[PDB]
């Protein structure tokens, strides 16, 4: 019965069947149990718990009273549950949704996947220092929030009471909502804040009804239907985990900038980079850590000529595209009759030299047999076929030693990841049958539902990948309950940040197992560069002074120009008097010897080029604008100057070389992937836009109805439009609007239909996969190089003494600050007024409670013993704070009123510092953080580059995207009155915003669109120039954070 071994064979038999069963369930077809398909199917249910419950009695029996086997029991209890209750209408269906932990049952009998899970459940313990670094941030920022931020988002602009009474007028909305509705709400900032949206800017009509608006005080909804708000605690860390998972967490900030201040962009930079970068990546470092801790025909000549066919009918097959020319298509056929028929005659050479026998013995010589046949199938059959040309690429692997080499490693990467595959695929089959029974059928049909199994996977796929997974929490917030949104923190917390880093420690682990004398003298001088280093620094200022709106008849505008003579000047004079001291080219340790004197000379000589053109009152204009753009690489300079900022620039270059391999791969499959996706997308990326196209089918109808027919901005027309579109997919930023456009591809010149070709998901989601490999492989890649370069490198007294002495008194401060912790978290928006002196209560008996500590601990070390730790010196901090705090409390209590209320504010927001006190107690958080300090030399001068990279492009783009402008003529995706390229300031915010990767797709999609016919200086390149701009700005601010991660990962090690 047990003992025999093909009794688990008929366990996971069942197993298998009752997943199955679990698939078929339809959300809202089978809850009126009305069919006859569904009743066969309970039976089935019924018959499988059947052998369940009767398996258990056996094994019990035979064993009587191993955690997989309580597991098992846990089903069974609950099932029974379940079918016992039958026959009680009372939440009977909610009942219904524990059956979708049966497939966990299917863990213990594979066994590859029970060793993982063990092997997972064994590094959960040692993850808890990093989840009390969670607590620490998301209630220090939860409460700070709610104490600024709390009711803010409810204002709306409101007619006066006095105006529509005496005027007897109702038919008016009563506040402002622009036409959208509550989807888009105008929020504006009360009277006694200083907000950037107030009741005066709201749009006059388009005798004008919205200039009454002029009343803004608070509403009866929240953003979202009431999904997105500060009003407590509770509310205020939702917003708080969809700012860390880095999507939609700039509408979050432009909503409190538009009602509380602009200056609340310090907030979420800090949560990004405390919570969102540290914090979430720790995870990855911890996880990482602890799983390592537990005769012609052979000839040369030859060979490179067939290697060279292949590669030129490789770059013909990319150059097809709509509208292609009928000439050019049968030239492309030609091409392709000749190249076959070249690999025909090379297929018959080798037979004869090596024979029918000899030929098969060598495996690449078996593939290229295989695409002769289909090739000359395709031209004696004159479709299908023709996708299958790109497979010829995959003869080049047979030339290339290094990639053959490189193919090899990613491929034996696949057994290790196999069981990880298998494991995610029952992760998310769990989650998705779970979807479907709390949202079955009630998003009203939005395309991100749960309303069948094949739509529900592709939602909890799309939700780890962390793209609009908001949009689908707010519907199920709505939907069911705002408890809804812990099926979301649970499905991105287990999936991202636990399985996705065991991922990555699967990999590594596997992987890691006489005036010429006086220049002379004056260039050598220590001083001698940090005096230049000084006027490098005052040229960085002139440039972040540049933006469109100077008036050039203005004292700044003379001062700017008047400055870049005198640093043109005086950088020609310091490379003057280091070629007369070093010699141009001619001496071994000439000037232009090394690469950083020569970068200095190309950015001298543009300078002297501009003066020229300068110079000359001639159509030299378009060279004038080329020459502006060249000058935002001035700061460029700083590297040289600094050794800290050269080395590790030079430690870049450096890491790119190990992972080189895996880049021309990842290279190559963008190029394949882009032929491929023109050859299928090409002119279909067309639709009809207008305000109702329910009738419209086709490009006629379109323009006989006055609609306009557009195109999409991320399309495959082209390689050029393919290879853009495939690095938004990549990005993972805006990859769903582009599947949904491949989904609703029908035709040339014909209406796209919602979800027409549903197999196109595996050309995306194909994709996705895919590259998010390579792009993993480049993260071990650097890692295990770094690691190779780091191994081979009185008796009234004495009593108070004691206690002092003695853990007593810490602990009970411990369980304080804890209750503290408890009553902060207590506020929220219009509490009644008897929690207001309950909690204020509250806070008098913290307040004695840490004085008299202090006092005891000033008697128990005396006055300068006590003084000397740094840990009685914060509490002495706090203490002299908080007094201060209530201090100005009950004076505003009392008659006299002269204290601002903004300090009232600030001070009850800074009492939080309470909290700080339990750090001294984690022993192993502090070790957590302290192994980051130990890192900050390392990581120190990667965010000195960081800012670098982020001067140059944030004064490029002001040239470039200065003049950009929004309206309801010309509207734009990304851009709005919070994220503008139009100086300096906010287009180094813009750029963090796309350093995060949130909706930065729609913001190049604004640069993109054609200008205006009436507006003037439009560049008639810019959109050529802003993928360039947005691609070398994604990938290099994305390499630099990787290194800082290594940096840390491998101090974490060495420590360890
Ligand atoms: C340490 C935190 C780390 C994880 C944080 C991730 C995000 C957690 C979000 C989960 C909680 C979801 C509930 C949010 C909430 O407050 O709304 C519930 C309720 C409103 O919903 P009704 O359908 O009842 O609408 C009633 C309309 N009149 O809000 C309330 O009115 C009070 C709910 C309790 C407040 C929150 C206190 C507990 C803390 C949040 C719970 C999650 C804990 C996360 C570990
Ligand atoms: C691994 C995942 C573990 C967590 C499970 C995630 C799912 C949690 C449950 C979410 C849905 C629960 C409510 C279902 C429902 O429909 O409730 C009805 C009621 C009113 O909403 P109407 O749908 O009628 O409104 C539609 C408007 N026409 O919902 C509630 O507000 C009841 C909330 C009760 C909370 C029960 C679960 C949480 C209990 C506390 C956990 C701590
Ligand atoms: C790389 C080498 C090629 C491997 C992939 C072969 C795909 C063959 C494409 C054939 C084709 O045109 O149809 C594909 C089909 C679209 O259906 P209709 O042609 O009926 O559409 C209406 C016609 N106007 O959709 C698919 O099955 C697409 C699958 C693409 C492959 C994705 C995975 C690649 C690995
Ligand atoms: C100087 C260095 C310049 C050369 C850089 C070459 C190496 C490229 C490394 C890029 C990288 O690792 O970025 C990954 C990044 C992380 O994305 P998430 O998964 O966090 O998504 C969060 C939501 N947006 O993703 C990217 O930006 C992917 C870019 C395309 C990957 C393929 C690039 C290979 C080079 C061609
Ligand atoms: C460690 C902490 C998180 C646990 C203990 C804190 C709770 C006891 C606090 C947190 C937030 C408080 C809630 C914040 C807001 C509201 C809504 C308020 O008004 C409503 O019920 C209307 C709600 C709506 O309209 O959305 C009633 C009190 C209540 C439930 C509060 C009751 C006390 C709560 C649940
Ligand atoms: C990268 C390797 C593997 C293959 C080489 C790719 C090329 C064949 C691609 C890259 C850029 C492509 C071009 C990008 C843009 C255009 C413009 C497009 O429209 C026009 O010619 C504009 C006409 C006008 O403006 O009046 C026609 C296709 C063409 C030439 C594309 C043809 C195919 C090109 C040359
Ligand atoms: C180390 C480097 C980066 C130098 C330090 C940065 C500064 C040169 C930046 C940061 C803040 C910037 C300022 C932020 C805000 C404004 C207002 C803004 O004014 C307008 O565009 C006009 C407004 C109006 O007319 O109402 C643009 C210029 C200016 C002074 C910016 C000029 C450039 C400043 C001083
Ligand atoms: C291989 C992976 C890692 C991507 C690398 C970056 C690409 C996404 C970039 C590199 C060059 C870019 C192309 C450079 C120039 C053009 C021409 C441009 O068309 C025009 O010039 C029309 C505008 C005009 O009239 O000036 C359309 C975008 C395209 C194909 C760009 C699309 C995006 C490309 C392929
Ligand atoms: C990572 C490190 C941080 C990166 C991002 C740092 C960004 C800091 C500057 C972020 C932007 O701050 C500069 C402001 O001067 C903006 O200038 P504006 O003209 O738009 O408005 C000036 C007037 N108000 C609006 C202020 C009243
Ligand atoms: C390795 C890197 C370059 C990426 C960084 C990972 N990082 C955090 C988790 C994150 F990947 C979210 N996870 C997904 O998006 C995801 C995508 C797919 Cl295809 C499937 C699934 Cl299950 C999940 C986002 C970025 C970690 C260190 O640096
Ligand atoms: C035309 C109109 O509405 N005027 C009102 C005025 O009556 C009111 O006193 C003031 C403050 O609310 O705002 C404005
Ligand atoms: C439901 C609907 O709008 N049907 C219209 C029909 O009335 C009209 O005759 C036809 C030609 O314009 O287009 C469609
Ligand atoms: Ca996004």
């Amino acid at each position: 019965l047990v003992c025999n071994p093909w009794f688990e064979h008929v366990s996971m038999l069942v197993i298998m069947l009752n997943c199955v069963t679990l698939g078929m369930f339809r959300p809202c077809e089978d809850v009126e149990c009305g069919s006859e398909r569904c009743n066969i199917l309970e039976a089935f249910d019924a018959f499988i718990f059947a052998f369940f419950a009767v398996e258990m009695v056996i094994k019990m029996v035979a064993l009587g009273l191993d955690t997989w086997n309580r597991l098992d029991f846990f089903i069974v209890v609950a099932g029974m549950m379940e079918y016992s209750l039958d026959g009680h209408n009372v939440s009977l269906s909610a009942i219904r949704t524990v059956r979708v932990l049966r497939p966990l049952r299917a863990i213990n009998r594979v066994p590859s996947m029970r060793i993982l899970v063990t092997l997972l459940l064994d590094t959960l313990p040692m993850l808890g220092n990093v989840l009390l670094l969670c607590f620490f941030v998301f209630f220090i920022f939860g409460i700070v929030g709610v104490q600024l931020w709390a009711g803010l988002l409810r204002n709306r602009c409101f007619l006066d009471s006095a105006f529509v009474r005496n005027n007897n007028l109702t038919f008016l909305r009563p506040y402002y909502q622009t036409e959208e509705g509550e989807e888009n709400p105008f929020i504006c900032s009360s009277r006694r804040d200083n907000g950037m949206q107030k009741c005066s800017h709201i749009p006059g009509r388009r005798i004008n009804w919205n200039q009454y608006y002029n009343v803004c005080r608070s509403g009866d909804s929240n953003p979202h239907n009431g999904a997105i708000n500060f009003d407590n605690i509770g509310y205020a860390w939702i917003a708080i985990f969809q700012v860390i998972t880095l999507e939609g967490w700039v509408d979050i900030m432009y909503y409190v900038m538009d009602a509380h201040s602009f200056y609340n962009f310090i907030y979420f930079i800090l949560l990004i980079i405390v919570g969102s970068f540290f914090m979430i990546n720790l995870c990855l470092v911890v996880i990482a850590t602890q799983f390592s801790e537990t005769r012609i025909v052979d000839s040369k000549y030859f060979s490179r000529g067939i290697m060279m066919a292949i590669l030129v009918n490789t770059l013909s097959m990319g150059v097809e595209y709509h509208e292609q020319p009928e000439e050019l298509t049968n030239a492309l056929e030609i091409s392709n009759i000749v190249f076959t028929s070249m690999f025909a005659l090379e297929m018959l050479l080798k037979l004869l030299a090596c024979g029918p026998l000899g030929y098969i013995r060598n495996p690449y010589n078996i593939f290229d047999g295989i695409i002769v046949v289909i090739s000359v199938w395709e031209i004696v059959g004159q479709s299908v076929l023709r996708t299958f040309r790109l497979l010829r690429v995959l003869k080049l692997v047979r030339f290339l030693p290094a990639l053959r080499r490189q193919l090899v490693v990613l491929v034996k990467t696949m057994d290790n990841v196999a069981t990880f595959c298998t494991l995610l695929m029952l992760f998310i089959f769990i989650f998705s049958i779970l979807g479907m029974h709390l949202f079955g059928c009630k998003f009203s049909p939005d395309r991100k539902n749960f309303d069948s199994l094949l739509w529900a996977i592709v939602t909890v796929f799309q939700i780890l990948t962390q793209e609009d997974w908001n949009v689908v929490l707010y519907n199920g917030m709505a939907s069911t309950s705002s408890w809804a949104a812990l099926y979301f923190v649970a499905l991105m917390t287990f999936g991202n940040y636990v399985l996705f880093n065991l991922l990555v420690a699967i990999l590594v682990e596997g992987f890691q197992a006489r005036f010429r004398v006086s220049c002379q003298k004056v260039i050598t001088h220590k001083m001698f560069d940090h005096v230049v280093l000084v006027f490098i620094f005052l040229n960085c200022v002139t440039i972040a002074l540049e933006r469109p709106d100077i008036d050039p008849g203005s004292t700044e505008r003379v001062f700017l120009s008047v400055s870049n003579y005198i640093f043109t000047a005086i950088f020609v004079a310091e490379m003057m008097v280091k070629v007369v001291a070093l010699g141009l080219l001619s001496g071994e340790h000439a000037y232009l010897q090394s690469s950083w004197n020569l970068l200095d000379g190309l950015l001298v000589l543009v300078s002297l080029v501009d003066i020229v053109v300068a110079m000359a009152g001639a159509k030299i204009l378009g060279v004038l604008r080329v020459l502006r753009l060249l000058r935002t690489l001035r700061p460029l300079r700083v590297i040289s100057r600094a050794p800290g900022l050269k080395l590790v620039v030079e430690t870049l270059i450096s890491s790119l070389r190990p992972i080189g391999n895996i880049v021309l791969i990842c290279c190559a499959f963008f190029i394949i992937f882009g032929i491929l996706g023109v050859q299928l997308f090409k002119g279909k990326f067309y639709y009809c836009e207008g305000p109702d196209t329910r009738n419209i089918s086709t490009k006629a109808q379109c323009r006989a109805a006055h609609y306009r027919w557009v195109r999409r901005k991320y399309n495959f027309d082209n390689l050029g439009q393919a290879l853009m579109s495939l690095f938004v997919l990549s990005s993972k930023d805006g990859w769903v609007n582009i599947m949904y456009d491949g989904l609703d591809a029908v035709g040339v010149d014909q209406q796209p239909v919602q979800n027409h070709n549903p197999w196109m998901l595996l050309y995306f989601i194909s994709f996705l996969l895919i590259v998010s490999f390579f792009v993993l492989n480049m993260f071990v890649g650097v890692v295990v190089e770094n690691f190779h370069k780091c191994r081979q490198h009185s008796p009234t007294r004495r009593s108070i003494h004691s206690l002092c002495t003695s853990h007593y008194l810490d602990l009970f401060i411990t369980f304080i600050i804890c209750v503290n912790v408890i009553t902060m978290s207590m506020e929220h928006y219009n509490q009644p007024k008897s929690l207001d002196e309950a909690l204020k209560y509250c806070n008098y008996v913290f307040t004695i409670v840490f004085v008299f500590e202090a006092a005891l601990k000033l008697v128990a070390f005396g006055f300068r013993r006590f003084f000397k730790d740094r840990w009685n010196q914060l509490d002495l901090a706090i203490v002299l704070l908080s007094l201060m705090g209530i201090t100005l409390e009950e004076i505003e209590m009392s008659a006299a009123l002269p204290i601002n209320p903004t300090i009232i504010r600030i001070m009850r927001v800074l009492r939080i510092a309470r909290v700080l006190k339990l750090l001294k107690m984690a022993t192993g958080m502090r070790a957590l953080l302290d192994t980051v300090v130990q890192a900050l030399p390392q990581v120190g001068n990667l965010g000195l580059l960081f800012m670098l990279l982020f001067f140059i492009y944030a004064a490029l783009g002001v040239e470039l995207f200065g003049r950009l402008e929004c309206s309801e003529d010309n509207p734009c995706e990304g851009l709005s009155r919070h994220a503008t390229f139009s100086n300096f300031g906010m287009a180094f915010l813009t750029l963090f915003r796309v350093s995060t990767g949130d909706n930065w797709n729609g913001i190049m999609k604004d640069t993109l669109r054609e200008c205006s016919r009436e507006d003037k200086h439009c560049l008639s390149y810019l959109p050529a120039l802003s993928p360039v701009y947005f691609v070398t700005f994604v990938l290099v601010a994305q390499f630099v954070l990787v290194n800082v991660v290594v940096a840390v990962l491998m101090k974490h090690l060495e420590e360890s």
